[PDB]
């Protein structure tokens, strides 16, 4: 038919359920038991892959701009382990062309990669990882609560993302400055426009290398 290929049986977390996603030319329809969303390509801003601290799932998180209770961000949740081999409802010579190169006619490998490829090749756009942080436990985020749910917060290169529910991301150059407060501790950014985060409850051995990380990346520290 018209889609480009189709990926059956999804895990969403935002927002909840299992969901089948039809890729289309301009746009991707989400498929759910009792809801559907056509989400244009152009209202996808950012794209970041985030290993689960279990070690054993991946985040794929898709911020979306107008949001889809609304949802700011698609996040969709992987096994490791699950595999995909993938043929593509078009010929070789227009998936180049439509490309740049980044698909093939037939694909195969991780699940969550395979989903992340195609979005990024139909989005345009690069998929954001951890860079260098790890905590205490060698994981690449943190434990912690946040509007009184617990999740994750992953330091990246450039900002901090934290999953799911609800999630949020806040890039460096929005922060005017981090706080280490009493609790575990709290971690508040304060932004540029003079508005606060709280990630709370954060187990009291990962303080160091969290501060290690800020302080690395020049955020200012107004303890």
């Amino acid at each position: 038919g018209d889609a480009i290929c189709i990926f059956r049986e999804l895990q969403c977390l935002t927002p909840r359920g299992r969901y089948d996603i039809r890729i289309y030319p301009t746009f991707l329809h989400l498929h759910g038991k009792t809801f559907d969303y056509k989400i244009p390509y152009t209202t996808v801003l950012r794209l970041f892959l985030l290993p689960h601290k279990d070690q054993r799932q991946m985040f794929f998180v898709i911020s979306l701009d107008p949001p889809i209770t609304r949802y700011h961000f698609l996040i969709l949740l992987f096994s490791k382990d699950e595999d995909i081999s993938l043929t593509l409802n078009m010929n070789e010579e227009e998936v180049e062309k439509r490309f740049e190169g980044r698909l093939t006619k037939n694909m195969s490998g991780s699940l969550y990669e395979m989903v992340s490829r195609v979005m990024k090749a139909l989005v345009n756009r690069k998929i954001t990882v951890p860079g260098n942080f790890q905590g205490h436990s060698g994981a690449q985020c943190i434990t912690c609560s946040y509007k009184a749910s617990s999740g994750l917060l992953y330091p990246l290169e450039r900002g901090f993302i934290y999953v799911h529910k609800p999630p949020v991301h806040i890039r460096f150059d929005e922060i005017s400055f981090v706080n280490f407060a009493r609790g575990s501790f709290d971690f508040e950014i304060e932004t540029k426009q003079g508005t606060q985060y709280t990630f709370s409850s954060i187990e009291r051995e990962e303080y160091g290398k969290l501060f290690d990380f800020v302080n690395a990346k020049k955020l200012n520290i107004k303890n």
